[PDB]
């Protein structure tokens, strides 16, 4: 009931009680785990809304107080009367914080308090949606100076009427199958791609084009905007020591913002809800450009460094990977974009872990998805014990609105 | 109930029906995951119900299940249990029940060549004497003058867990570590304690960077005795690097032969505490964690500067730089010395072969991610896009505790 987290580095022992809070389940059982798994009313409501007030007032210092009571109160009237209630902004802004917080998957959280939120609650159209979405990319690229934040739009009510960004992220690159059988540009956002083109969209396909904006408001059909380049703050990228590398003739954006994840506060449900913060490099250079399933550019980077890809045993591909991700990391430090290595992110991660046991009695974290996809075991957090399970409030994962909207 | 996995590189889905035969515990609940966490006398009463389960698995394996053979064999369990409190396994149940012990083993990514696994039955072992002697026999056929093979060595079985045997290394080929006056280590930091064990038991120390354990070895629950594995059994590898020759200077070397020994093997209830079985290497299991972890031999940041790499800030990945170069070096050195070693991309590939094969024929795998996936460069190898589900088959390896903190001491 009480449970211990070893180092295994560093021979530190932190003890995580916070998990007894846990509400949500997690997928395992006594007797199967799947912690490597994606992705395993009145009535309802009023409860959600009480655990989260609770928790609310208590990090004010003012558990209990009549200010609590009568809040209690007021959202159960609102909740009895019109089957759903409305956070005041504080409680927003608390909420969206801690389910940053919360986040296992994100090894980032050290930042979790400066979270810029902004309130898109009364907008009511897919212009409104663009212009708010315009201001939170403005707002958080800073001209390089990366900024964490998010902009939450009007909670789900019926269902039938929510709001929903259709993009997975903010800034992504199109998709294209050729007719040569190969793909180009970023095969993830094939189908994405595919339904923008459907709904009207003029792709100039090419390899880099940045994909336009699927918004939808008030659960009405989806509509196209293109965000101002000028607001889409591009990387080159190129190797301090390999001339030859800017000839592959690689970029890649400085916003990393997720769009179709869904805010859990309070019982209550906001399916828009894009957040931002920046890029820790292993991203886009392991993951994006190196991924079989993407760019998959290892090959090419591989061929210009004559390395022998004969045998696998040279370790050809972990060489080219390494440099592969130098360049990424140089590009943005010369540009003056911030981002940040696996090693420092990691190392920061474990400072806050140590933070969230002291102050909070644990820190859900997840261990799959914390360890960095290169060099793992050079990394402090691959040799850290950690526990996962989902407290609320909380980011979840929703279906693609396609499959689901009645058009 | 089927449960389905999922590549995400090749979005191939698997169905596991086989976590149905699961019975032990995982760690895990409803309300939490401990995927990530390192560690999760028996009597006539629940050792039946396990003998039976055992001998029903081996007689369908061998498709005579319901045969007077299968019922008889049963009957004589029964009656030496309720008569002894224990039973004896035939040799062919004992070979079945250690092959399938490492078929079981979620954590191991070379389970691809479990069928293959010469099993050498030390029951009548009575003595650490005789345990030596069964010990190096293994050492010897196992290394194979560097064609390395599979095996697994087995001693009789706990009886009333006060005459265990027990092999007191954790593994029979590893280098000392010794603490200095100063607070640095000299040799190999992992093992400190045990060497201060061996020390205490009367180990001359040769005090060097690269010192074999003698082996510790308990018989019978008597007290442990100190053995040299002879050096000729004894396969090393000089380290050297294809393009830098600075590197031979560095003095690295390693032995071939992965060898644990401190694991416990569980067959139908019954417990063999002192079982050790070897392989061959994984580079990374050299170049990445024995050579470049933090609390080990540490040679990065000496690569590194070799190398002339930017150090001053993380950011130039100086230390993804040299980690790469020592797991090359690690390759090129056992391929050239023509010692078996396997690189991670090599060894994942197989595992996904072997997974899928397993699903197939047998209706699952189980399998622990966080150990599957190799400690460099994950996200290339095919594994690490592998959903696995993580479950407990009999037979199995278990952990024990370290035997200094549980032993009664004779004198
Ligand atoms: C500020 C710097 C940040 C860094 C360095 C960072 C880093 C990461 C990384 C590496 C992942 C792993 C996902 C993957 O590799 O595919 C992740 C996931 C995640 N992050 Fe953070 N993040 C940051 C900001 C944020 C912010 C501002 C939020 C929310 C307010 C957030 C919420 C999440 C969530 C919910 C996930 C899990 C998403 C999923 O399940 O796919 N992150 N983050
Ligand atoms: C033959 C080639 C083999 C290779 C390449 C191999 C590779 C590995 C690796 C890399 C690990 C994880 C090690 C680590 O944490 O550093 C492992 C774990 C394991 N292996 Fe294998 N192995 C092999 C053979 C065997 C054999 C013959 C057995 C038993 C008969 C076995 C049983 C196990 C067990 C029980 C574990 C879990 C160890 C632990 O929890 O500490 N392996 N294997
Ligand atoms: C805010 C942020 C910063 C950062 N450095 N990295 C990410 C991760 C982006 C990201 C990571 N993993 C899965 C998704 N998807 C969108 C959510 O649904 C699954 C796919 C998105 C987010
Ligand atoms: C047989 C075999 C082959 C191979 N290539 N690699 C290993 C490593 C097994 C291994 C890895 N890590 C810790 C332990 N210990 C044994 C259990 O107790 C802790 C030490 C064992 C074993
Ligand atoms: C905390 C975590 O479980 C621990 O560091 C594990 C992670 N994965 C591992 N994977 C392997 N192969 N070997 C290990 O020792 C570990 N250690
Ligand atoms: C199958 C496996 O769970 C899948 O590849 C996970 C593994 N760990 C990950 N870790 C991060 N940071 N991001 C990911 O997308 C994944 N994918
Ligand atoms: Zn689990």
């Amino acid at each position: 009931r009480f449970l211990k987290v070893k180092n295994w580095e560093t021979d530190v022992v932190l003890t995580d009680t916070l998990h007894l809070k846990s509400t949500l389940e997690t997928g395992c059982t006594e007797h199967i785990c799947m912690g490597s798994i994606m992705l395993p009313t009145k009535d309802q409501l009023f409860p959600l809304a009480k655990e989260f007030l609770d928790q609310y007032y208590s990090s004010i210092k003012r558990f209990g107080s009549k200010a609590h009571m009568d809040r209690l109160e007021e959202v159960n009237k609102e909740i009895e009367s019109t089957s759903t209630y409305q956070l005041k902004d504080t409680e927003l802004i608390y909420g969206a914080k801690h389910a940053w917080r919360n986040a296992s998957r994100c090894v980032g959280r050290i930042q979790w308090s400066k979270l810029q939120v902004f309130d898109a609650r009364d907008c009511t159209t897919a212009h409104g949606m663009f212009n708010y979405i315009c201001n939170h990319v403005k707002y958080a690229t800073n001209k390089g100076n990366l900024r964490s934040a998010i902009t939450i739009f009007p909670q789900r009510t019926d269902g039938k009427h929510d709001f929903r960004v259709w993009n997975s992220q903010l800034i992504r690159y199109a998709g294209y199958k050729q007719p040569d059988g190969s793909t180009l540009g970023d095969p993830a956002n094939v189908q994405f791609t595919e339904i923008c083109i459907q709904q009207g969209w003029k792709a100039p396909r090419g390899r880099f084009d940045v994909l336009p904006l699927l918004l939808q408001a008030n659960g009405n059909d989806p509509e196209l905007f293109q965000i101002p380049p000028e607001l889409v703050l591009e990387v080159p990228i190129r190797h301090p020591k390999f001339d030859w590398f800017k000839d592959l003739g690689l970029k890649w954006y400085g916003l990393p913002a997720v769009s179709n994840m869904l805010l859990e506060i309070g019982g209550l449900e906001f399916s828009a809800c894009p957040f931002s913060g920046w890029y820790m490099g292993t991203e886009i250079g392991v993951r994006d450009y190196c991924d079989n399933s993407r760019y998959n550019i290892l090959e090419e980077v591989a061929k210009k460094m004559d390395l022998d890809m004969r045998k696998t045993s040279s370790l050809w591909k972990d060489q080219a990977l390494v440099e592969i991700n130098i360049a990424v990391l140089y590009s943005f430090q010369s540009d003056k974009v911030t981002i940040v290595d696996h090693h420092s992110a990691t190392e920061s991660f474990i400072k806050h872990m140590e933070n969230e046991y002291r102050c909070r009695g644990g820190c859900p974290a997840d261990w799959v998805w914390i360890v960095p996809p290169m060099s793992g075991s050079i990394t402090p957090v691959f040799h850290q014990e950690m526990l996962n399970y989902r407290l609320t409030p909380s980011f979840e994962y929703q279906p693609d609105p396609w499959n689901t909207h009645v058009w």
